[PDB]
């Protein structure tokens, strides 16, 4: 029906119109497809930012540093956003991307265990340095858009080296949208403590027929830019390709 040239032009325009540079890697089966207006970003390293929360959650749950029902109490100190000044579960913190909750979880895990677990799952360059509570925000941990879809691919198919239940627990925390029988599971990310700033939206679409299609949107964020563009560009691309 529609030509590859046309799909590539449309996706590229989604990034052009947002006035940013980015790429969206789609994985169908074992085949990777790169779309966007800056394809060379596919194999470049960037901090994972909040997308790391997926692995942070897997590690904490596997090593019993928390349960899926445990309420992390707000300590009462001012936080960057009012929505974060409340008591929440890992799952609510994932949806709100509440860094404080995941920094606490990382501290429970501890530097030694964290470095060992990141090495074991082979996430990005696997280096977390010496600060257990911010390595995914300002370095030294980095990962490429290609490694992100592959990580998303593994999780969606329960192939990561964690118990089946642990992966299922975390996957339930990532449902962000339902469209015509398709479910989108994803984690957004936005590293503001780095220059240039990087935006993410990694995950997968589960189609009605059960097929899972992983993706990874990666672009440069600019001050005065709405975080929802990550989602809007992802949805329009997924739709344009007929994925959802």
């Amino acid at each position: 029906h529609i030509s590859s040239q046309q799909h590539e032009k449309a996706i590229k325009s989604y990034f052009d119109e947002a006035q940013t540079q980015g790429v969206i890697i789609i994985k169908e089966g074992k085949n990777l497809s790169t779309y966007g207006n800056a394809l060379a970003r596919a194999n470049k390293e960037y901090v994972p930012a909040s997308t790391f929360k997926m692995l942070n959650a897997l590690i904490g749950l596997e090593n019993h540093k928390a349960t899926t029902n445990e309420i992390f109490k707000w300590d009462g100190k001012k936080r960057t956003y009012p929505m974060w000044e409340k008591d929440m579960t890992l799952g609510e913190a994932m949806a709100l991307s509440a860094v404080p909750v995941y920094q606490e979880l990382a501290r429970r895990t501890g530097l030694e265990l964290m470095q060992k677990e990141v090495k074991r799952v082979n996430f990005g360059n696997t280096n977390i340095g010496t600060q257990v509570d911010n390595f995914w925000l300002v370095g030294p941990l980095k990962i490429t858009p290609v490694q992100e879809v592959n990580f998303a691919d593994d999780l969606a198919h329960n192939r990561l080296p964690f118990k089946l239940e642990t992966q299922e627990e975390v996957k339930k925390m990532l449902l962000i949208k339902e469209v015509n029988g398709s479910k989108i599971y994803a984690k957004s990310g936005w590293g503001m403590g780095v220059t240039p700033q990087v935006g993410w939206l990694t995950g997968w679409v589960e189609q009605a027929n059960g097929k899972k299609i992983p993706f990874s949107l990666n672009l440069e964020m600019k001050e005065g830019m709405s975080g929802s563009i990550r989602n809007e560009i992802t949805y329009k691309s997924l739709e344009n390709l007929g994925i959802i």
